């Protein structure tokens, strides 16, 4: 029998039959006039009423541009009001948003645009060159938020539209609404189909209930420095923030001065961070010149924090509950959330990544045997519930390998649950690398390396790094007669990928350590490092 773990919080009613917009704005009449988005770039503020209305106008605009239910748009933007209006606008149409880093190479963007079948790309003028040729050849519309080059439209063509021109649509709970890309537990980035039902469930698991797991309310100011094109910010900052009527303070990029100035000046109360931000707070000499006493909740996720740094950063935020959460794109994303964040808080231990969310089930499985494990025994973390993905777009094989027929998602993370129902992550079984919380899929990098005519074999694995948590390093087997150097390998990769995917070290070997069956012994390579 599977040994099943659940939250210390009771299950709640979740209205996951509601479309995401209908759910997120369900209580909007209670905070219509309250600030919703604050753009750190220009200090422009949109109220809840403004955001709902602009989203509805954009929906009508998108429909006029040809977006039908189940069509997809690509958002290729930094954190911005336009990101939000495009995402929620598509939701109103029963359509799908795929989201991508605007700093991706042209090849990276176009690959995602093709895989997702994006009909419209929403971007900035400076990035039009990345997609222009592709878009022209395939009649994909380009909409720019600042200025529109030839063959492009301005975003105002969407906001000029009449909100009463949203077509009648029957959106189903299992309809897809968000399509972030993720490599999962092996291989290349794949399209994660997140549904109305799934996202409503995940948001509710965090912020709903008499005692919510993550207590946020309409007088909070939540910093949105994490990128909305990644699932952490999209779900736990934007969608959760909207649900409870909180103000969301948008930053386009991390800048330590801007970060501190904004926290102090806007009296930020919720700080959704990642470990490298926590590291910057612990290291920077200017932090002591700032008043950060407004912050009541500091969250870290996406990568391990580690007891030491966690304990330390409580000093810089004297009034804050500090804790970790644990997410994975395929999981909706939140698997576990710190119960110190609850309206009626629980005791926690440093180094834990939370307690499994309510209205969900977790098990811990020995990778060697397939047997479920009891408390205080490490194995592969698995979760099930209505919050998880529908599956991978056009990839039933990858879906079948990732979620079993009993509904269990296998995370590829190794951890244990203690006597207090706190989850601790101790290792990663899957090949995924995390650079500052960003996904780096070794399979992508290995594919590039293998296609170099002077490389015979390659393996990319994480190396521990203070600043980034992990950096990608490559083990390379040179082809016969090859003289390719570490720098030449690095440059070859550097010219083809976004900065965070860059190989930081190259180690040249006679053979890649492989199992008898020829699978890369990634754990062995990690051990060598
Ligand atoms: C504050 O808590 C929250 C966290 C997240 C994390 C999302 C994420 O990272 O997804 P993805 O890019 O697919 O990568 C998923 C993989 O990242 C690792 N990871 C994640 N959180 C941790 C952690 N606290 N400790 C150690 N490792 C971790 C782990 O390997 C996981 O499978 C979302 C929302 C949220 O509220």
């Amino acid at each position: 029998v599977d040994i099943i773990f659940r939250s210390k919080l009771p299950d709640i009613y979740i209205p996951n039959h509601l479309p995401l917009h209908s759910y997120c704005f369900e209580n909007i009449s209670e905070f219509s006039s309250r600030p919703c988005l604050i753009n750190g770039a220009n200090k422009q503020i949109y109220t809840y009423a403004d955001v709902e209305l602009n989203s509805r106008k954009v929906a009508a605009g998108l429909h006029k541009q040809g977006i039908q239910p189940k069509d997809t748009i690509m958002i290729l933007l930094p954190n911005s009001p336009e990101f939000v209006f495009a995402f929620i606008g598509a939701s109103y149409l029963g359509a799908i948003s795929t989201m991508a880093n605007p700093l991706f190479t042209p090849a990276e963007v176009v690959k995602q645009a093709k895989a997702s079948s994006a009909k419209i790309i929403v971007t900035q003028a400076c990035h039009v060159n990345k997609v222009k040729d592709y878009a022209f050849e395939n009649d994909v519309k380009i909409i720019c938020i600042d200025s529109a080059p030839e063959g492009c439209l301005h975003f105002s063509v969407l906001t000029q539209a009449n909100e009463h021109d949203i077509p009648e649509v029957e959106i189903q709970p299992d309809d897809v609404v968000a399509l972030p890309y993720s490599s999962g537990t092996t291989g290349l980035p794949k399209g994660v189909m997140l549904t109305h039902k799934g996202l409503v469930t995940s948001v509710a698991q965090q912020v709903d209930g008499e005692n919510p797991n993550l207590y946020i309310h309409s007088e909070d100011v939540m910093l949105c420095v994490l990128p909305l094109f990644h699932i952490y910010s999209l779900n736990s900052v934007l969608l959760c923030g909207l649900r409870v009527g909180a103000a969301i303070l948008i930053m386009q990029k991390f800048d330590i001065v801007s970060f501190l100035e904004l926290i102090q000046r806007y009296k930020v109360t919720i700080g959704p961070f990642v470990p490298p931000i926590v590291l910057a707070i612990a290291k920077s000499p200017m932090v002591d010149d700032y008043d950060l006493s407004s912050v009541r909740t500091v969250m870290s996720g996406a990568a391990p924090l580690g007891k030491e740094l966690e304990d330390t950063v409580r000093a810089k935020f004297p009034n804050a509950k500090l804790g970790q959460g644990y997410g994975m794109t395929e999981a909706g994303p939140v698997l576990a959330m710190c119960l110190a964040f609850a309206k009626e808080p629980f005791e926690i231990k440093s180094g834990a990544c939370g307690t499994v969310v309510r209205n969900a089930e977790m098990k811990i499985v020995d990778p060697k045997t397939g047997n479920s494990l009891p408390r205080n025994q490490s194995g592969e973390i698995c979760i099930r519930g209505d919050q998880i993905m529908k599956g991978y777009l056009n990839d039933p094989e990858a879906t079948a390998r990732t979620i079993d027929k009993e509904g269990w998602l296998y995370t590829g993370d190794i951890g244990y649950i203690d006597d207090d129902d706190e989850l601790f992550i101790v290792d990663r079984l899957k090949e995924l690398i995390k650079y500052k919380g960003f996904q780096v899929a070794p399979a992508e990098l290995e594919a590039l390396l293998l296609n170099h005519p002077n490389i015979s074999d390659a393996a990319v694995v994480p190396m521990k790094d203070e600043q980034a948590g992990e950096v990608p390093v490559a083990f390379v087997v040179r082809s016969n007669g090859s003289t390719i150097t570490e720098d030449e390998v690095k440059d070859f990769i550097s010219k083809q990928v976004i900065f965070y995917k860059r190989i930081k070290r190259v180690f040249f070997v006679d053979a890649i350590p492989k199992s008898p069956s020829g699978k890369i012994l990634r754990k062995d390579l990690r051990a060598k490092l």
